[PDB]
């Protein structure tokens, strides 16, 4: 099956798109904007990069990987002139409903399942799935690039930002980073804390001494040996060791994500008590990846 190439046009936006030119100056910065199509009057979002060799990659293997459902779409991408620099300009859908975790954190009841957290898991193992099954590895799959279509509670998962993704050749572990990152986002989905020594910050709970076994006891009792091993596979120290995605998409747990216990955890109650640690967590997560792609 043949898809069609990235045409990157050449008109300037606003003949397709309203912006208006203070929302383009905080674009620049780096922030996602919001835009609207002109004949259809549609709602998208606008990302804008300086134009060189790696945007052009980060472009061309978004563009790629956009028809995955898990993934955010690129409608189109336009080459402007703004400023005084050349600029990428990529539209894509705009996801509206936050981050990932966010929506687990400020749930009322600060009720979460088991069931709940496979079904999220399954629709980042599918795209990251994709990627792999085209030889692409993502290298940046963390907490804040995953956002929901909506704020409505089932609005879609999307995985987001692509300015690390890179072309693999099978004999190679690039692929493997992505598979730790599933067993990080898989951890905090369970309990509500990364799996990070730290030798940390006051008012608060250690969660895991340095050293210490990866799966604690209150936040872990209930959690099936099944569960810790499938865990215990993504975090792998080794990479010749470490769980490929065809083994995670195969695995009951999440192939079969209807069966899976709605075990009551304690992620949204612990993501409420660490709300403050949870800047360091990102920061933590970025400086893990920088080590390890």
């Amino acid at each position: 099956h043949v898809k069609s190439g990235l045409q990157i046009k050449k008109n300037a936006i606003i003949d397709d798109y309203k912006v208006t030119s203070q929302v383009l100056g905080l674009g620049i910065n780096g922030k996602v904007l919001q835009i609207f199509n002109k004949r259809t009057q549609e709602k998208f979002a606008l990302k804008m990069l300086q134009d060189c060799p790696k945007a052009r990659r980060e472009v061309e293997l978004h563009w790629r990987a956009s028809q995955c459902p898990h993934i955010v779409r690129i409608v189109d991408v336009y080459e402007n002139l703004y400023a005084g620099r050349k600029c990428l300009l990529i539209v894509m859908e705009c996801l509206d409903g936050g981050e990932l975790f966010s929506r687990i954190q400020d749930r009322g009841d600060q009720a979460f399942t088991e069931r709940e957290a496979s079904e999220i898991m399954k629709s980042i193992g599918e795209a990251i799935q994709y990627l792999h099954s085209i030889n692409i590895a993502h290298r940046d799959v963390k907490p804040e690039n995953l956002l929901y279509t909506s704020k409505r509670p089932n609005a879609i998962l999307k995985l987001t930002d692509f300015g690390f993704a890179k072309e693999t050749t099978g004999e190679k572990y690039d692929k493997s980073c992505d598979m730790w990152s599933l067993g990080v986002i898989m951890y905090i989905l369970l309990c509500g804390y990364p799996p990070f020594y730290s030798n940390h910050s006051p008012g608060m709970k250690t969660r895991i001494r340095m050293g210490q076994y990866e799966f604690p006891n209150p936040e872990w009792s209930e959690v099936s040996e099944e569960v810790k091993m499938l865990i215990r596979n993504l975090l792998k120290t080794e990479p010749t060791q470490r769980m490929t995605i065809t083994e995670f998409m195969n695995h009951p747990w999440i192939m079969q994500s209807t069966k899976v216990p709605q075990t009551p955890l304690h992620t949204s109650r612990v993501l409420k008590e660490d709300k403050e640690r949870w800047e360091d967590v990102k920061e933590e997560m970025t400086s893990a990846l920088a080590t390890m792609r």
